[PDB]
């Protein structure tokens, strides 16, 4: 297991256009296009992202490389953020993929937002930790995705993936 494993079992793959969890036009392994409601607007951002005119058809490679991108993106936002660096330099390899995991989710903007888990991470105080990650939006929007991670935060393991 690791990060790309895990983003894929947490995200799927589709090559045509979908809607997220919200809603939102997404494409490939939960590459978001757009959160504007036109169709042709994600259309537009597929082209864009890919380098051709597609018709809101990628192929698996091309899914694929805007997945690595994507992780790339997360891992570089996190490195940037003054609140989520010293977060993430202080955890294991294993707890660093469940962060990246949420950055990828939800931005590096909403994750810095969970200041009180941030602070329980750095403490390693996981149990603490796992129980105020669930007192989110995030949690009761996605609860079994969110369960995963927080398991993955919580135990250093990658138990909750797995069976998957
Ligand atoms: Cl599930």
């Amino acid at each position: 297991m690791n990060i790309f494993e895990m983003l894929r079992i947490d995200e799927g793959l589709r090559l045509k256009i979908y809607k997220d969890t919200e809603g939102y036009y997404t494409i490939g392994i939960g590459h978001l296009l757009t959160k504007s409601p036109s169709l042709n607007a994600a259309k537009s951002e597929l082209d864009k992202a890919i380098g051709r005119n597609t018709n809101g058809v990628i192929t698996k490679d091309e899914a694929e490389k805007l997945f690595n991108q994507d992780v790339d993106a997360a891992v570089r936002g996190i490195l940037r953020n003054a609140k989520l660096k010293p977060v993430y330099d202080s955890l294991d390899a294993v707890r660093r993929a469940a962060a990246i995991n949420m950055v990828f989710q939800m931005g590096e903007t909403g994750v810095a937002g969970f200041t009180n888990s941030l602070r329980m991470l750095q403490q390693k105080r996981w149990d603490e930790a796992a129980v105020n990650l669930a007192k989110s939006r995030w949690y009761n929007q996605t609860p079994n995705r969110a369960k995963r991670v927080i398991t993955t935060f919580r135990t250093g393991t990658w138990d909750a993936y797995k069976n998957l």
